[PDB]
């Protein structure tokens, strides 16, 4: 059942206040049981309610809003509003909105000529509280010139898909989903906002990122992040594709998230990071391709670290977990720690640092030259029964090229493995080398690492850092 904002006595001019003319046909749509409201080329003027969750537009059950095209319908708030106006397109709180969507138009925030914070496209029910829209839909929609925020969805929606869209211009961030879940924003580009291309907190859950493009932004081209306050992290957050280029802060960053995983991306001319990674819990990162970061300043292509919120809203030290870093480009220094449990962390052409932390980690380098750091006896050991499950393996060392950073466990050189040696060792078959603490802790444990290949011959003493001044001479990199 198609509605024509025309027939309602929306002008299209630029200059009169078609808010009403608009809502009247949206009214009309959801009153027959739904259908489509829509708009032929030409600029809408819109003003808010009484109130910041007035909106402007109060879009509802059943309702798609069909334009002629972006930049050829425009919805464009009057010149001279004050008042914050949260969605000039937007769902009611307090209802559960379903199976509605907006196609094929322009909000335009005209943040020049109004003063107040001021969101494009707002969803949800309400904050704190369980309940959802869902079916959402925008289809090449395009966002500019808000004081805020561009795609807002928020508070709870399940099934929001936003596609082949635009949020360009906009005073913080292009995208915000909030406790989105379930969720899809394909094909998508965030360009020269004020903060964020891409953000995706407050829980949002099961979302898939793909093959969206983040630029010009002042901040990160994509961030993935609690926030502020001390609620369920993100998780199931699936970024696929895309490319996240010369933004005013990190390409892609993620933090305190859960199962996150990047892949396929291009990731270049960011002024920090290309990518961070802090406090996350199951982090994929294969494929991508990494180079140029870090303009503004700073070491690393790719950082992997912790999130201590000790101080903050949660009381909560979170480290980065369950990490498989492979298959990635890199022209730069990656920095790959991690911790309890299996690791496998992959380098690149620069000179990386590799750390896996407690468990039995999967090292490589790459090309450069690179440093694999051992900082605790207990990070890589064989068993009072000789079990190997423990046990890090190495698998492209190069003598003369990486460094083996043992300058925290207090062994004095190379030896017999007794009395703070460590034994280096060729297995039966020539296979495997072995540098071993042939003196077992009062557990019975042995400090051990494996390194693939035989290299009994060509390691030597100046390969392996046994203390902070060793270190210092040999370091490979700039990250310690
Ligand atoms: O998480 C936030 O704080 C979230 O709040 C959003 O504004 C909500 C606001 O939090 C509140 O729920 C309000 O509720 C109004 C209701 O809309 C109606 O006017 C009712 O008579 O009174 C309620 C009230 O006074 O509580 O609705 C706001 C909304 O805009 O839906 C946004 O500001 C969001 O940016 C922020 O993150
Ligand atoms: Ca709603
Ligand atoms: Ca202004
Ligand atoms: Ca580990
Ligand atoms: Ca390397
Ligand atoms: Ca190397
Ligand atoms: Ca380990």
């Amino acid at each position: 059942m198609d509605f024509d904002v025309k027939d309602f006595g929306a002008k299209g001019d630029g200059k009169s206040d078609d808010t009403e003319a608009i809502q009247a046909a949206i009214d009309a749509a959801y009153e027959a049981g739904g259908g489509t409201v829509r708009l032929s080329a030409g600029e809408y003027r819109v003003s808010g309610g009484d109130e910041a969750s007035d909106g402007a537009l109060m879009i509802k059950s059943n309702v798609y809003m069909d334009g002629a095209g972006m930049g050829e319908t425009v919805i464009k708030l009057v010149d001279g509003w004050d008042q914050k106006l949260t969605g000039i397109i937007r769902s009611k709180n307090g209802e559960k909105t379903h199976d509605y969507g907006i196609r094929d138009l322009t909000l335009d925030g005209n943040q020049d000529n109004t003063e107040g914070e001021v969101d494009g496209f707002y969803t949800g029910y309400i904050p704190r509280e369980d309940g959802a829209d869902y079916n959402v839909t925008a289809e090449r929609v395009e966002i500019r010139e808000v004081s805020r925020y561009g795609f807002d969805p928020h508070e709870q929606t399940i099934n929001l898909t936003i596609r082949d869209s635009v949020a360009h211009n906009n005073g913080k961030d292009g995208f915000v989903g909030d406790f989105q879940i379930d969720s899809t924003f394909e094909n998508n580009v965030s360009h020269d906002n004020g903060r964020h291309g891409f953000n995706i907190v407050t829980s949002s859950h099961d979302i898939l990122l793909r093959d969206n493009v983040a630029y010009g932004n002042g901040a990160n081209g994509l961030v993935v992040q609690r926030g502020s306050e001390d609620i369920a992290h993100p998780y199931n957050i699936q970024i696929e594709g895309g490319a996240y280029h010369d933004n005013g802060a990190e390409g892609v960053l993620i933090k305190m998230t859960s199962n996150a995983s990047l892949q396929g991306a291009e990731i270049y001319g960011n002024d920090a990071a290309g990518v961070r990674v802090r406090g996350v819990d199951g982090m994929q990162l294969l494929d991508n391709d990494i180079h140029d970061n870090a303009q503004g300043g700073g070491k690393a292509e790719i950082v992997l670290e912790d999130y201590d919120d000790r101080d903050g809203v949660s009381g909560n030290y979170y480290e980065t977990l369950n990490a498989t870093v492979q298959g990635n480009r890199v022209a730069g220094a990656a920095q790959l720690l991690s911790s309890e449990g299996r690791d496998l962390l992959d380098g690149a052409a620069g000179n990386d640092l590799l750390d896996g932390g407690a468990g039995r980690d999967t090292l490589s380098g790459g090309g450069g030259a690179d440093t694999f750091r051992f900082a605790d006896r207990q990070d890589s050991f064989r068993n009072y029964e000789g079990d190997t499950s423990r046990v890090d393996d190495i698998v492209d060392f190069t003598p003369g090229a990486d460094l083996i950073d043992l300058s925290g466990l207090g062994y004095s050189g190379l030896g017999d493995g007794y009395n703070g040696t460590l034994a280096l060792l060729l297995n039966e078959d020539g296979t495997k080398t072995y540098l071993k603490d042939r003196q077992a802790d009062a557990q019975g444990n042995h400090f051990e690492i494996a390194l693939d290949g035989n290299l009994v011959d060509s390691l030597s003493a100046t390969d392996i850092a046994f203390d902070a001044t060793q270190l210092e001479l040999l370091g490979t990199t700039d990250l310690q």
